[PDB]
């Protein structure tokens, strides 16, 4: 059903991407011919992704640094990079708050930094966009985890901050659908990906199989294309089944065929 | 299994206890002859509110008016909730800030004050009585929503801030069954309740189906009596059926279990 000439000269923002899962799905789009924005805090490590992006075969490739704790910054960043590429298709979602593994006591500081970045800046980017996106049928894919999804110890401020993402941006799709905004909005479910950040938080304790990033990069902007709701991706396959909450769909359904502006109409 | 003697005594904080199942739930805990203090902003409504637990037969009853916006006075509210009563055995946190039901659009700050109102003021308020609760192997009750667990139009900051809650709760309650901390936690997941502020959102057309808020105060207490994980009340019992998410247990104990 994909393929990879979709993303040819097509406009795609990614946050997070000096490394880990972003800098993948950076050069996965550099080689579809894509134009792509990049961004994070080091600009120094963003100026050798911005070259390897260039050498794969990117249709262009620039780079604008900062921190997503600012609000300020996020707006901005996004008008700075529609600029830059004279409009946007895709904006893709990624970056997080550096966290490891702790039981949780009295840090207040870390929820409420999580909430913000991981988050807030989320919907402050997907705002400042929108324009951009509703004049090219575009396309948000908003990075998330299992622990997005179910309960795990020693990652709570992580968690809640996830969780809220699910939420907010699972009932924007149902009041886009509804107000006929044709953009799509695509949440990815991932366990452990083999990112260095991720082995290094995790190598005190249970590893289990992390999956490969460079696949998952490619996951994530197949399921984006082709505007899936939701992309799963983890080593399992128990865990791949176990992910759906079919029940979960049957109510969201049976309120929409009750109350929808569109009951009857098709 | 549940039994009325169960609160009596018992040391009790009650948040948004100004209105709605709050109100009810101060009330039903003072018929079982529990201290309780409540909490919200209307002082004169808060003030008759203690005046009817009295009568009904409360322990004690008392209230500190204030805002849940301000992290401070989330803090010291729960070490003067406990001074008052020498303890705290329980503690239900319900409130939440105003919302209406609108399509989002580009309102930051509204987004910014959900979270901090309906999620993160429930944090600090758990950090400020974990002592308290530590000492009595009491529990906390954590009140959602349907919206807090399926996604729907018209509620999104609302449901970023009830998804929140599940996440942050479910993830410490692991955390305290690893660490042997003897404390309970209970997220309590509710359908359309006839509270005035439902009545006054919703419109005519749902009004139907609302289940009464005097019954669903006493399902609250009761979960957290009994220190069930979840509790969940709606008037179809079909709703009830669907809620649950047995593949999300199985995830989490193919962790938990190694
Ligand atoms: N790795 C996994 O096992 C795993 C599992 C589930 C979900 N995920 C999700 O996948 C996404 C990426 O994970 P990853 O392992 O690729 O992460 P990573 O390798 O550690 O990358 C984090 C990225 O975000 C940037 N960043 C950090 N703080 C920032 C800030 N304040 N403002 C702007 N950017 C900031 C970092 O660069 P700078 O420091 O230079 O700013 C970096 O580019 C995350 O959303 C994560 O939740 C990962
Ligand atoms: N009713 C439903 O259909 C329904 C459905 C699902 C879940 N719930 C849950 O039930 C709980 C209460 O619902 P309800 O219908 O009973 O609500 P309600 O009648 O409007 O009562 C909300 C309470 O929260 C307090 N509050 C509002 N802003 C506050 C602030 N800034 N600081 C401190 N307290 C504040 C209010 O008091 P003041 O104005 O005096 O401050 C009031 O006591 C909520 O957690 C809600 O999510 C209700
Ligand atoms: C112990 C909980 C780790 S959080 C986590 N858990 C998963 N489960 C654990 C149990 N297995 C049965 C399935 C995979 C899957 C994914 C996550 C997960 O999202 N892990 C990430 C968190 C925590 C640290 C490692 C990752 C990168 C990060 O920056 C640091 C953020
Ligand atoms: C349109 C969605 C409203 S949010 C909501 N929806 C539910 N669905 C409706 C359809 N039913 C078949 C199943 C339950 C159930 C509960 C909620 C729900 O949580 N409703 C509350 C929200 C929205 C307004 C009413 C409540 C109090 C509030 O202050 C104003 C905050
Ligand atoms: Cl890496």
């Amino acid at each position: 059903e994909f393929r990879p000439e979709m993303l040819q000269g097509k406009k795609v923002i990614v946050t997070g991407a000096s490394k880990g899962i972003g800098r993948e799905m950076a050069y996965h789009l550099a080689k579809m011919g894509a134009h792509v924005v990049v961004t994070a805090r080091s600009k120094e490590t963003l100026q050798k992704v911005v070259s390897h992006c260039l050498e794969l075969g990117a249709a262009s490739a620039h780079y604008i640094a900062g921190t997503m704790e600012d609000m300020t910054f996020a707006e901005q960043f996004v008008a700075q990079a529609g600029k830059l590429m004279g409009g946007l298709d895709m904006l893709i979602l990624n970056h997080i708050t550096n966290t490891s593994l702790n039981l949780f006591h009295d840090d207040i500081h870390h929820v409420r930094k999580s909430m913000e970045v991981n988050f807030l800046s989320y919907v402050v980017l997907t705002v400042a966009a929108l324009p951009m996106l509703k004049q090219s049928n575009g396309s948000i894919v908003v990075v998330s985890s299992l622990a997005g999804k179910v309960a795990y110890p020693l990652v709570a401020a992580y968690s809640a901050s996830k969780f809220a993402l699910d939420g907010f941006f699972s009932s924007i799709r149902k009041e886009y659908s509804v107000s006929r905004v044709n953009v799509s909005i695509t949440l990815c479910v991932l366990g452990l990906i083999d990112t260095e950040t991720a082995m290094k938080a995790v190598s005190g304790i249970v590893h289990m199989q992390a999956a490969p990033k460079e696949e998952c990069a490619l996951e994530i902007i197949k399921g984006g294309a082709l505007r899936q709701e939701e992309v799963y991706y983890d080593s399992s396959r128990w865990t791949t089944l176990l992910i759906r909450n079919p029940s979960r769909k049957i109510l969201e359904e049976l309120y929409s065929t009750s109350y929808n502006w569109d009951r009857f109409i098709n």
